[PDB]
């Protein structure tokens, strides 16, 4: 469903040994967190220049040669509830995003969460334990269209 | 139907008599009326600091760690028609909120009012009767989302 | 019949260990044992001041606004003999108390007797030591209504 | 298995919120870690002057009452491996308490491991995943019966 489109399209963040975070292609650039340290695969785009975001948490860089093809899309329309995720289901309320309990945590600091058309709406950075189902701290894009960043309170980054 | 997504979530407080008010927990916050007095069953919640907000009687403060299973998500979109109700069933004909005649009473003014998917959009604070099918006070929300208050007639504070 | 009605009637008293003693709510009056010590449970019925009668060794106060359907009447009609009571059922032959021998004991002070119309008619406070018919120390009323206490020689109180 | 096995005798600790934490009741012993911190709960148990250990980071105290149920042999007759658990099952291969992966998180810090015959083996305080499966820092008793620690490298308390 959703794994099907987001394997061999985002980009795991090699830590010499082990994975540390993953990075993604949206829109044709290719961005990675910033908390997150190693060299990412493949040398196509490995050696893309990033540029740092620092307030939001991110390096962004234009991938070359395949900017055509290869694209998640990115969507601001983001009417609430019920968008996949490679662990699953996260839902949409009230301006925030949920998480089951449990799941998540380092190595996952970087995975899109994408919709029902194989659509972002989200670069998942962080997440802060909420008793029951754990909020995410994320980057997303408001309803004019400009990146914002929403971070609950005692948000870790995983 | 509301009676079961209301359990667990709204907080009745006793004046170590009896109960004298409901408390609600809305967007992340506890509300409680300000005419209401005394402490609340649930421990975990009753030491948190309440900032008074007394233009619209009712004291409110954030929840610790209940983000979640004590949600209890708000709108203001408000369509004209039925809703649904702790005891019966109320109407937003004309633009305010009106119950049945006899129901209502002292010790029962904290109690929200729900949608029909279970979204609060209302809070109960007093009423008037005006003859059959009282209205009553509240707290609610306008167009913008910005908290109002509904005092019609010289509503009794229950 | 002596179980039901003696439910939600006899209020158990703790000394934050464990039951200690029962207090009892009859003729719109709470009365308590001096000798048990603690804290009363129904924390509405807790906070009601108790004034002392070392002569009849009890604490007795004004019950909360539950008037009806909490009177429990006593009666000072005493005919002789088969009475009901919690832990079984007493005598009143030759103006005393008889019980089982082993009933009883600490952490029974203050459960009531009824008759067998329900009415309270005695309010236990001790008990002395027979071979076989146990004796109980007893707040009763007299045949003119005023109130008694009938102890027998050795009475522990425990 | 051991889930009934251990019921009624692991307390849990509070965090104020939620569980932080589980004490043991074992040869009359109050057992709870420091590191573990809130409220126990009961009252029976909690009321009690604990005395603080800070080499083997537990706590201990004495049961008023209660030692008809503290029933909770400790024993060091350990044959290597193949032990029950509050989760799963515990395996002391190489003389090392070993775990599969990923159970045992926050709130989970101070439960016992039982025997094959409902008898205290370890309690458990923190853990550490490298090499070829994860470990367990952990107190236990060792052949002559005096209090031991083994701890990993890294063994934050999970």
């Amino acid at each position: 469903m959703c794994m099907k489109l987001e394997s061999d399209k985002t980009f795991p963040i090699m830590l010499n040994g082990q994975v540390n975070g993953y990075a993604c292609v949206v829109g044709g650039r290719l961005m990675k967190p910033l908390h997150v340290e190693g060299k990412i695969d493949n040398e196509q785009l490995a050696a893309v220049k990033l540029k740092k975001a620092s307030m939001y948490d991110l390096e962004y860089g234009d991938v070359p040669q395949n900017m055509k093809s290869d694209t998640l899309q990115y969507t601001s329309d983001k009417p609430p509830g019920f968008y996949n995720w490679h662990h699953g289901a996260v839902q949409y309320e009230n301006g925030r995003f949920t998480v089951p309990r449990g799941v998540g945590g380092k190595g996952d600091s970087g995975r899109p969460i994408l919709d029902n058309r194989g659509r972002v709406v989200a670069i998942v950075l962080g997440g802060a334990n909420e008793g029951t189902r754990t909020a995410l701290s994320v980057v997303t894009w408001n309803q004019k269209g400009v990146t914002i960043k929403d971070t609950p309170e005692g948000s870790e980054p995983w």
